[PDB]
């Protein structure tokens, strides 16, 4: 089955495309306590995600099929919030991302089983994305992480208030 | 006037966008007999392309103003054609960075005198930019350059009809 | 099953060390227009089978086998044509390896399934050669793919005739 | 005009040894929650500062003119202030230096307006220099930075009070 | 199932710490005709063993469970003998490591059918630990592997009596 | 005396390799506002305290004595509290550290002097380690280094509490 | 015989410059469909050339005798066409650089012999300036290679017409 | 004005091949007390003149005009004078590119005003250009630099003469 | 003669690819004492062998013939011993090497001879390929070589019986 | 004795800012024969003071004492005399720095002593600034070392005077 | 006291002379089972020698005096065996350096007491050269390290008989 | 004539050992104007005779002969003056190498043709030792060379006398 590896190919390369835009547009417009923190995080985050969007594209060539990497298509099959404009905080790109990286991380699970199948090696690449995608949502996780001395609200990040 | 610098910094950096997301899209789908000519010539350019998009943001938050660098905004303020999508000719991607390259470099050019008089390290970055697509025009205009010997039609890599 | 993960990985090894051989061996005789274009692609696969054929070997001990990677066994345990000799054409060259990468990753491909089972580390291995023979697959199919404006004969690189 | 070249090169240049010392000063000295953030990010404003600094009085020996950059020339032509002795708090450094880049920046703009009709080089390396230092002063702005969803006051920073 | 993929990634760690532990601890103490050869390649294998320690921490993080690294935990969590103090054999540090290397790599190789269901990317980090795990048992047997014209009883490096 | 020169070696390899796996250890279960701060604060002292546990073992065998670095000595020659398990606070970790480092540097100061007299070489390299453990802990004790404007009491980072 | 090592260095140095010269001069204004192509390799062809123009001239002040790399003495002392001006074509630049490649090499095998008995040294380094310049002229001569299934006449680059 | 680009472009090309040519020269037979001191120095002068060189004809294609950087152009476009044959004196290339780099300098900053109001891109470049020149000026200038203690007639590299 | 060059390339060319596969299979299968020592040795050569093969093909294609590198090639103008399948003791692959690379040597000894005077450029590189080839011999023959303490029979690494 | 180590430290590290200072002067203004020596010179003094710098103000915050690199601080803490502004000439350049490195180095040879008792640690850096600081001191002094056949009174770079 | 530091110095370096060309010399000519592991660990030897003999030699200039490290100088205050001539045996190199490395240690721990009260500084760099050379001691020493397990008494490299 | 080879690579190497220790003597204490030019050539000089001293006695093996590199041999084959103590002035050293330099190549030069028939590949080195050793000549040489417009007598560099 060709359109079932294209179709979580596909899907997955769109994502990624997203991620790619939205980490470096938080990039240059966090601010905040945690700006640079988060400038240099989503500097990697940005390296790690484009250099897995090649490969996701570049596996679509190697099974014979196009990639649709346009910015139609981005916003066309969207299905995941879009990052707000202007100046941003630092306690809500770190929430935005805490979610967006969870979201697309459980949809690149479903898509590993979809095609361990009937294509195993489109697998291995799709389980490889799903790593990187989690460990940064680790990476936005960890700033409001509870521990048994300190609930982490972010209340120093976010105006007092808890995140 | 700081509105005149934002103007030309971002309407320049949704044109970088376009042609980052345009040249690694023809970079993953040309075909023919220039495929991999053009594949690893549209990465060296999507890497320049790439690099002074991360300048003219930060020129941008440098200046105090945000930088709008999401997937909407390139759509939004579009005013390129948009590649197309499928498995794309190599005499196609030529011709069309050809015009493409040409169309960013000559808004640049305007934009370069537009803020020469009140933010002249900001025309300093758009020439810079300026100098990087005519380069690339070039680059995509010498496959079709016509010689004493040669009008290079390209009618070799374009079914035997000239481009 | 020790035995079985021998099969895979040794006859895995013989068809890498067939293309080792045959892609250097097309990349100093290569003739043509793109004779220069190949040379270059044939090296970096030339890089990447022989990265590879390490690795497949490496495994072979790694599991408790001897590894036969021999001159005599790559002609004994043939099951490929023979890449011809003199100076070979570019669209020659071109034809050669779509074929013969296409029918390497096939067989990869049902040696993951035969294996999966009883050693998922070594059809781990061997997703990633078929994700790397798959991959320089499209590196050379591309150079005829069929696109809307331009069905890419190879006329320009065989004499006027389609490939 | 050489007197007029001389006059902008070496005020920009006895500017930036300014900075120069006091960057590294807050280097080592900055405590709180942010100090090895600002540890980090002052060490790279003062690789990007004695960089220029070299350039600027490389540039006044070749139009032709000696360059003072002895310590008494940067307590004599100061018009700064000095930064504070002893331990530097996060956000004295944040606010500290937010004012100084701002300072240096507007005097450095008036600079390449004063040579950019004599001498077109040399305002061309003074716009570098602008940029650079307008880059350094969106990077300290930033962490006080307005958002919709919070005005970052830097209360966490400052023992619960308002920077 | 959460629980499931934490006891496999925390009981490899803890194997992995244990063995970063006992090479480095050969690598300063290996004596005899083999001890530099074993020096080097201990270290390599530390480097190795260290690198995939971090992936399988980082992964229990990226699941959105804490990591236990400590010292008690290597010394509780034990299962495995501990290397001898003093004065190491060469012939001493082939054997232990020989049934160490192997001993890991099978409960590895178990681990990973445990969690290949619920957590394929953790299985698939788990795949990469027990390739390299079993490539260093290799490394180790190899010194005394059989051939045709020699046994290799180790007689030269165990004071003339077989290993 | 080579006994005196065990002793100061044996004892300050032990509280190095403690210091590794609890500075590791620290580095992946860090939380709060600084979580990634310290994440890569502390890998760098984790890379700084490996280097010189690899020199004062090294430095064991070069005076003809066995280095003992195994997990149960670890343990068994401890005198230092062991890092929490679970997730960690940043508020926490800097705490940890900011009085693991003190102790183990005054250790360290004192084996100089009872060797120096005996095993100059061997106080020399102590006096190296002294020198990068007092560093990590003035990079420790920044965080809450009281100041002229702030005494930095880490409410931000405690729940509003001073650390 | 000084004048006779002389001769054949410094005829040698004047080629290599000659053709330094027009190496760089098609690298930019070459045109057509193997433009790209061209220009990398003749960059390729021009840092080798230089090297060894390098060499030749200090072998020059090796054997005690001024280097004349003027350039009245390059159009002096030509003996070889000159490059034609304006844009190149890259079936003109293909036969260009294969019959110029040719004749160097002949000539410099002739200076080997003349220098052979008196100064081996010398004939050594000219025997590698012959090596890169007869492998020049291969890679120069590949692109109209005849081929069992294809003469290459290098229709597709010439307007369809044999070169 | 397409012409009046291309004139300040080719004009500067072919002086910067020209001082290629002779820095290169005076590298190889620079003679006297400095010839080491200036066959480095004159090494790093040929490289970023080339770089320069490249630069300069690259912008020439660029703006869609050819590049004329032949040996028969160099002499013919001359309007500078010849390096002098034979072995060269320290004294006399010093005072050959004091003269040689003010020339072109001044040249090249005429250059700029003329094309500033059309290209300000290529005013950009030639700018650049200008600065190297003249940075290379003081170079070779500062050796018979006036100072307080004492004139530097350059008497001791002239035999005992004034320069 | 062109067909005496030939003949003497291409008989070196299948010998270094033979010896090519050689030394790669015993490094891969090579058992005992000296396993680890000679599977690093055995790269080394590898890898030197490699990059000459290279160099002579490239030879061939420069003096104007075709390069036969194919796997049937190797088996059939073979004229050199093949080695051992199965797991291969280090003593054996000692004694083969040792013979291998004498052989070899002396054959490219006889081929520099018969083409030094038609060809002195090609026997320049044939000379080249016959001291790394005797370098390696010697590296091969200093496992066994006599010396006034000890003759080196070799006992210690095959079962006690001298080699 | 805290405040002994910091009057050590603290007066180092004021010399240190003062020769950097003082070598990049003399860096930009020396003229005469020697100027492109000591300019290449003093660019490799002030890299390794500057090193040496760093350390000092290091260990000053690591034993628990602000550090003061202030510009006020360098004119304040004299007690050396200051470089003459204008152009330099060399002999008075290497007649400055010999006297100067000698000073710093006697004075850095007393602070050994006065904190080698209390903190040998602080005493071993400030013994590596004092070799770095004599090392200096003797590629000054070098230039008008006497030797048998040469008193070297360097009158050649000082108007025909000795210096 | 500038006669006993030279003293000190002056027979250090005389000594990493002699072992300088000692560890070289046994580098070319080991023979035997461990040739190949002596021939890579000797080379390392080396290298730390030569580094610290530039060290010695350059301290030695630092306080003002003459260096002495001719080939006769090496061998008039030789004070340590010449390394035998002709084919060493592994056994015979193990055990020459592993007294030379002890002798040579021994006498550098002297001096640095000798000097550690007038020349600390020169004293730090013996004791580094210390560190080193009792370093290599233990790394020829390891080879017949005795063992619970074993004794290592090294027949199996010394023709059956204990070294 | 294995008897021939010997005395030509035996000879050459002990010639090359001389140069490395007078090379490096000069390195140390050389003095006057040249002091630091003469430091750094001589260090260039040393790196360039070490290598090829290595490959020399590397040759040696290769063609199965000892290698005698020891201290004694470089005192007993003499045959060139030895360089003089204590502090030597650049004059003295620019007269010292240029003859020594000089020697050492005519005598490789004639050891070339006497094993140019019997050992090709051993000439073939010899010819590039002679390369580098004339090359160094030269660089000594051109301290002192003869010019149209100065002599070059040295009078500036040896107390106004001609060298
Ligand atoms: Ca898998
Ligand atoms: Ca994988
Ligand atoms: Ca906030
Ligand atoms: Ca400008
Ligand atoms: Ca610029
Ligand atoms: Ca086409
Ligand atoms: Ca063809
Ligand atoms: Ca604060
Ligand atoms: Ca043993
Ligand atoms: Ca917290
Ligand atoms: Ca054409
Ligand atoms: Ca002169
Ligand atoms: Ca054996
Ligand atoms: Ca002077
Ligand atoms: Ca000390
Ligand atoms: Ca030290
Ligand atoms: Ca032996
Ligand atoms: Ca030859
Ligand atoms: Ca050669
Ligand atoms: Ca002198
Ligand atoms: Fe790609
Ligand atoms: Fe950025
Ligand atoms: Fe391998
Ligand atoms: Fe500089
Ligand atoms: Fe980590
Ligand atoms: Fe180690
Ligand atoms: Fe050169
Ligand atoms: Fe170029
Ligand atoms: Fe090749
Ligand atoms: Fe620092
Ligand atoms: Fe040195
Ligand atoms: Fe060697």
């Amino acid at each position: 089955d060709l359109k079932k590896s294209v179709q979580a190919l596909q899907n997955t390369l769109t994502e990624l495309q997203a991620l790619q835009l939205q980490t470096k547009q938080a990039h240059w417009n966090v601010s905040g306590t945690l700006w640079y923190t988060l400038h240099e995080l989503l500097q990697d985050h940005y390296e790690g995600i484009s250099k897995f969007a090649d490969d996701v594209a570049e596996r679509q060539l190697s099974v014979g099929a196009s990639s649709d990497g346009r910015a139609i298509t981005i916003v066309a099959a969207s299905r995941l919030p879009e990052i707000p404009g202007g100046f941003l905080d630092d306690a809500q790109v770190i929430q935005f991302f805490t979610y967006q990286y969870e979201t697309v991380g459980q949809r690149i699970h479903q898509r590993v089983g979809d095609v361990e199948k009937v294509d195993p090696t489109t697998a291995n690449l799709l389980q490889e994305v799903e790593h990187i995608i989690e460990k940064y949502q680790w990476q936005m996780r960890a700033f409001l992480q509870n521990t048994p001395t300190d609930p982490n609200t972010g209340f120093d990040i976010n105006n007092g208030k808890p995140v």
